[PDB]
């Protein structure tokens, strides 16, 4: 099996991330994640926090997991991409997960805190069985 | 095994993608796939349109794929990339496959139909066996 | 298991790449890997070689593997990207590793040789176990049969 364990680290994430078990019924090979805040994506490059820490297991092994753009995530409306092309997070990270947004046009952009502009997809490309999201100040499951 | 199914819709597409059995004799990682009609690229966001169905299959079972840029497809004249780094298609997708291209230069670029700008990677990067161009008015497996 | 095998090229790649075997404890997805020489990156396109010859394997079979920037790869002060988001290395490659990376700003861009822009991944993204920095003068291994 692989499984996702996700946990909000701030109030505002915790709105977006109650605790509870998901499962991947449809089989999608993304995990889609908040932004959890308004923010103002300003021509150039953007730091954008996602409030969480993230945890990836398969076989019941810790993995490492990627990070990649919807396809929402750019439109005619904001030309956004990830600067590092997909963001590759190892099994040993255990800090905040972390976007860098390149805004390639000249006008600032408004995303909204409901807004999902990224998915998370486990190293190998497995489908997850199931999206765990953890109770804030929770210690992480054993691997 | 690992195998690709790639149905043209139009008849442009067709004429690129007649019915055969293609191996993958080189045990390359990606599928290139035809642009199948000419066009051209405004600067800023592209939505492409690439006139095929494609499925993807391992070991019986369907599944994913993932779209990822060509590295002919940028060139010192025309900056051209893919707007998501590279396309994930869900397994549960049927629909008709699109690319969205950024044209970071400030004139359009045309593109030919025969130009492979992007090819297909199985989910988990398993090489495959067979690509299967299918007929137009088919069901797939 | 899962390696990758590394071989210089030319002096300064020798230089950053000496003889060794290194372990991945840290149990890290991506190899970083040196540019071996500095650079100067013009606003727009620019075709960079890595100078060295790369090869991964997984369970005694040549493998491919992937290209992927480093988070800091691009800063406020340097907007550069890899032009084909990931770049996808075939096993039958051999050849010397490329980059084509796009300084998006309007001033041309400094690295230096030290710096490590992009990490290489195995195919399926499987841990590599040893990174191998093979000598200039011993063979590259083929881990097949030779061909035909
Ligand atoms: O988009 C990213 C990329 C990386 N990281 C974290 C997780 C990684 O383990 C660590 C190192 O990333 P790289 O320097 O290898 O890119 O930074 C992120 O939070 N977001
Ligand atoms: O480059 C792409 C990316 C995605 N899709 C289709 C297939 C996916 O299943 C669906 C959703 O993609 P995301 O929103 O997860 O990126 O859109 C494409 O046609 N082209
Ligand atoms: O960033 C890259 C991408 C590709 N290649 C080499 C290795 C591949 O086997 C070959 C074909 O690449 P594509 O045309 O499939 O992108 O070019 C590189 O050196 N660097």
């Amino acid at each position: 099996a692989t499984n996702f364990f996700i946990q909000p680290i701030t109030e505002e994430a915790e709105a977006y991330y109650p605790p509870s078990v998901i499962t991947n019924k449809r089989k999608d090979l993304g995990v889609d994640v908040y932004c959890c805040s308004d923010l103002v994506l300003q021509p150039g490059l953007n730091i954008v926090r996602l409030h969480i820490k993230v945890a990836c297991e398969h076989m019941g092994k810790k993995c490492g997991f990627k990070i990649m753009a919807r396809s929402s995530m750019c439109t005619h409306e904001r030309l956004l991409i990830l600067a590092n092309g997909i963001g590759l997070i190892d099994p040993g990270y255990v800090g905040e997960l972390m976007l860098k947004i390149i805004n390639l046009g000249d006008t600032p952009v408004q995303i909204w805190a409901k807004e999902c502009l990224v998915q998370l997809v486990a190293q190998g490309d497995h489908v997850p069985d199931h999206i765990n999201i953890l109770k804030r100040n929770q210690i992480f499951p054993l691997f």
